DNA sequence: TAGCCGCCAGC
DNA sequence: GCTGGCGGCTA
């Protein structure tokens, strides 16, 4: 699979961003990560913390 | 190898 | 118009 802000780069890793609005769609990278999982995990944590609430996430804990 | 650039395509 | 993702480049 993919995710929301993940990124393989070609080693076989995954980068995950998130592009800001706020900072006027400036790009935020939260770093790499071993899995996609964990770096689609830091993309989840990350959009929720600049929408604070109501979000498009890769591991919505809601269901 | 990671991150940033910068752009492009997609939504 | 914005976001994500591409993709490559450079650090």
């Amino acid at each position: 699979k993919h995710y929301r802000g993940v990124r393989q780069r070609p080693w076989g890793k995954f980068a995950a961003e998130i592009r800001d609005p706020a900072k006027n769609g400036a790009r935020v990278w939260l770093g790499t990560f071993e899995t996609a999982e964990d770096a689609a995990l830091a993309y989840d944590r990350a959009a929720f913390r600049m929408r604070g609430s109501r979000a498009l996430l890769n591991f919505p804990l809601r269901v």
